[PDB]
């Protein structure tokens, strides 16, 4: 009986991790389960259109053409039957020629001046598959799931004939004051750390740099004596979205003295020390740090079969 703690700072890929348990060590997602989130895919989808449309007025970003000003019309006119798990050959469409109106890829391209969904490219670029009638979501539709988690949730499974008691918990600053309960009896804790979050700021506070708070969390936990007997394990996740956006957006944003390349092997063995520095006791304590796609399925499995030999030992 192992078990693990999830912990990381709003939308850092633990409820994600969770999900791909069940992919690997059960059967995934059965059919009824998969058309359980097909109103989410719906909801997710039609709130990250709203959100580019929302940011294209604070912004002052014009429409590429004139006509798109109906369609954005007709988008909140037929938004409401989306949230049901509905989805209109009529929707789609306005939906569809709104994504490809360059002054909403413009906005789409700013994105870190306001809050978007990691997964809104997916699934606006999917919009045909997913729009189709007698639509089921697939494995991947479920993993880029966008739900707030609220609360403590618990999940267990077996695996190496060990049986799992897996713990997930909210990451945005109000949940923090839950995270005690969930404190006992821990046999080991996942960081989760966003590094795509290098040049955004909190939900919850437009001041404080995303990443900074992570490294403020971890330092916390990583130094709790409560833990000093439990295995710290570091996923520094998103690492597919990081690759691509640390080829356009400077790290000085979040590390000023930062005089590496914008390539991903040296800025992300960068961000790996940063957080590795944070240990006060490097000669007593080990960090077990792994670069993650929360994802993709594959990764996460060859990862968590190398995580657990080290809770084996
Ligand atoms: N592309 C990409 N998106 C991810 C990854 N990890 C999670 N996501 C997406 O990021 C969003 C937030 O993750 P979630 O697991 O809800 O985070 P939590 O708030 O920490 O539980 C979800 O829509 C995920 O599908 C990753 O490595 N790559
Ligand atoms: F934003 Al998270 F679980 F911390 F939804
Ligand atoms: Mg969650």
């Amino acid at each position: 009986e192992v078990k693990l703690l999830l912990l990381g700072a709003g939308e850092s890929g633990k409820s994600t991790i969770v999900k791909q348990m069940k992919i690997i060590h059960e059967a995934g997602y059965s059919e009824e389960e998969c058309k359980q989130y097909k109103a989410v895919v719906y909801s997710n989808t039609i709130q990250s259109i709203i959100a580019i449309i929302r940011a294209m007025g604070r912004l002052k970003i014009d429409f590429g053409d004139a006509a798109r000003a109906d369609d954005a019309r007709q988008l909140f006119v037929l938004a409401g039957a989306a949230e049901e798990g509905f989805m209109t050959a009529e929707l789609a469409g306005v939906i569809k020629r709104l994504w490809k109106d360059s002054g909403v890829q413009a906005c789409f391209n700013r994105s870190r001046e306001y809050q978007l969904n990691d997964s809104a490219a997916y699934y606006l670029n999917d919009l045909d598959r997913i729009a189709q009638p007698n639509y089921i979501p697939t494995q991947q539709d479920v993993l880029r799931t966008r739900v707030k988690t609220t609360g403590i949730v618990e999940t267990h499974f077996t695996f190496k004939d060990l049986h799992f008691k897996m713990f997930d918990v909210g990451g945005q600053r109000s949940e923090r004051k839950k995270w005690i309960h969930c404190f006992e009896g821990v046999t080991a804790i996942i960081f989760c750390v966003a590094l795509s979050d290098y040049d955004l700021v909190l939900a919850e506070d437009e001041e404080m740099n995303r990443m900074h708070e992570s490294m403020k969390l971890f330092d916390s936990i990583c130094n709790n004596k409560w833990f000093t007997d439990t295995s710290i394990i570091l996923f520094l996740n998103k690492k597919d979205l990081f690759e691509e956006k640390i080829k356009k957006s400077p790290l000085t944003i979040c590390y000023p003295e930062y005089a590496g390349s914008n390539t991903y092997e040296e800025a992300a063995a960068y961000i790996q020390c940063q957080f590795e520095d944070l240990n006060k006791r490097k000669d007593t304590k080990e960090i077990y740090t792994h670069f993650t796609c929360a994802t993709d399925t594959k990764n996460v499995q060859f990862v968590f079969d190398a995580v657990t030999d080290v809770i084996i030992k």
